C-alpha cells in the first residue's frame, strides 16, 4: 500500500513543508513511489483528458496516423510503433510536447524536437493543455519540496524548469488478444519528475530500491535501462485509486543525487479490458545541464534537451522527426545552440 500525501498549495520552506519534503523522499527510497491526492479541479481536468484520449482513438486510424510532425515527436503513435529494449510496445499513445508553431525562433533556427502540436482538434487540445497547467503546478511543488527534504536551497531545482521541456504521453492499452501480455517493457522516464493518472483497469508495475542493486545511468548510451529487471521480482503494481496521481523520478533525478534517489523502473501489461492512462513528465528546460548536488567537483553533466533527443530518437527511429532529424543534420544544431543560443534561458 503506497503513501498518499496532500500537498500544499504553495510551498513557502516553513518546517511543516520541510517535514513534507523528509517524507517523500523516504516514501521514494522505501517504495519508489507515492500518491499525491487530487482535489475536485485537479480530478475533473483528469478526467476530461481521459474522455478526449477515449473519444481520439475511436477515429479511424488514417486519421490518428496523420497527427504527426517532422519537426516534433508530438502526435501519435501506433500499437506496435514505440520501441524499448528491441521490442514494440503495445499502447497507442499521443505525446503532447512544448506546442511551438513556426513562428517560434527556435523552430526558426531548426532546433531538434521543436515544433507544434498535431493536435487532432482544438478541445483535445484545450483538454490537454488545461490539465497540464495542473501537473506543472504540481510538479513545481514537489520539486520544492524535494529541495527542502534534501536541505537544498528551496529554488535549486525550479531554476532548471524555467520554460521547462514539460510533455506528457497520453496512453490507450488495447485488451490482451495474443499470447504476449507485454504492454511496455521495463525502462525508466528521463526528466525530473513523472505524475500520472490511470483508469479502473490497472496494469502499471513499478520497481521499488533493492537494497544493493546497482542501477544503470539511462544517460550514458552505454547504459540504457530498457529492459533491465524485466523479468526479475520485486515488482509492485500500482493498484488503481481514485482521487490520486502517482509521482516517482526520472533520470535526471537519478543522476544530480547521486543515486540517493532512483530513476524508477516501470512497465505496463495488458489486461483483459482496454486501459487509459497518462504520464507526465516534469523536465527541465531543453537547454539546461543537470549536475551532481552532493559532489561539486564532479565535472559530469547532463545537457537535458540532447537527453531527450536521444531518447525520442531511440523510442521512434523509423518516425519523420527521426528522418529529418538525420537529414538535415539537427543534431549538429543541438551542439551549436550550447554555445550560439540567444534565447536567455541559460548563460549571461
Ligand atoms: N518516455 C518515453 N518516451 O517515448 N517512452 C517510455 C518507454 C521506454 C522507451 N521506449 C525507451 O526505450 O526508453
Ligand atoms: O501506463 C502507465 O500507467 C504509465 C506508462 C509509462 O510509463 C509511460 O508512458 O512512460
Ligand atoms: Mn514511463
Amino acid at each position: 500500500n503506497l503513501q498518499t500525501f496532500e500537498l500544499p498549495t504553495e510551498v513557502t520552506g516553513c518546517a511543516a513543508d520541510i517535514s513534507l519534503g523528509r517524507a517523500l523522499i523516504q516514501a521514494w527510497q522505501k517504495d519508489g513511489i507515492f500518491q499525491i491526492k487530487t482535489d475536485s479541479e485537479q480530478d475533473r481536468k483528469t478526467q476530461e483528458a481521459m474522455a478526449a484520449s477515449k473519444q481520439f482513438c475511436k477515429e479511424p486510424l488514417t486519421f490518428k496516423s496523420s497527427c504527426v510532425s517532422d519537426l516534433t515527436y508530438s502526435g501519435y503513435v501506433a500499437s506496435g510503433e514505440e520501441v524499448t529494449a528491441g521490442k514494440p510496445d503495445f499502447p497507442e499513445i499521443f505525446t503532447v510536447c512544448k506546442d511551438l508553431s513556426v513562428g517560434d525562433q527556435r523552430v526558426k533556427a531548426g532546433w531538434p524536437c521543436h515544433g507544434p502540436v498535431p493536435w487532432p482538434n482544438n478541445t483535445y487540445q484545450k483538454s490537454m493543455k488545461t490539465f497540464m497547467e495542473e501537473l506543472g503546478l504540481a510538479g513545481e511543488r514537489l520539486l520544492k519540496l524535494t529541495a527542502l527534504g534534501f536541505e537544498l536551497p528551496i529554488n535549486t531545482f525550479t531554476d532548471l524548469t524555467r520554460d521547462g521541456w514539460h510533455h506528457m504521453r497520453v496512453l490507450r492499452f488495447p485488451p490482451q488478444t495474443s499470447t504476449l501480455s507485454r504492454g511496455i517493457g521495463a525502462h525508466t522516464d528521463y526528466g525530473l519528475l513523472v505524475i500520472a493518472a490511470q483508469d479502473d483497469v490497472g496494469g502499471l508495475y513499478i520497481r521499488p530500491p533493492v537494497e544493493g542493486e546497482k542501477r544503470n545511468r539511462n544517460w550514458l548510451p552505454g547504459e540504457s535501462s530498457a529492459g533491465m529487471f524485466e523479468h526479475d521480482e520485486p515488482w509492485t503494481f500500482v493498484t488503481p485509486t481514485p482521487g490520486v496521481w502517482t509521482v516517482f523520478p526520472g533520470d535526471i533525478l537519478q543522476f544530480m543525487t547521486g543515486g540517493q534517489l532512483l530513476s524508477t523502473p516501470h512497465k505496463v501489461k495488458l489486461n483483459t479490458r482496454e486501459r487509459f492512462a497518462c504520464a507526465y513528465f516534469h523536465e527541465p528546460n531543453f537547454e539546461a545541464s543537470a549536475y551532481p548536488l552532493f559532489e561539486p567537483s564532479a565535472n559530469e553533466r547532463i545537457h537535458y534537451g540532447e537527453h531527450f533527443t536521444n531518447m525520442f530518437m531511440r523510442c521512434y527511429p523509423d518516425r519523420i522527426t527521426t528522418q529529418r532529424i538525420n537529414k538535415e543534420n539537427r543534431l549538429a544544431h543541438l551542439e551549436d545552440l550550447k554555445k550560439y543560443s540567444d534565447t536567455r534561458a541559460t548563460g549571461s
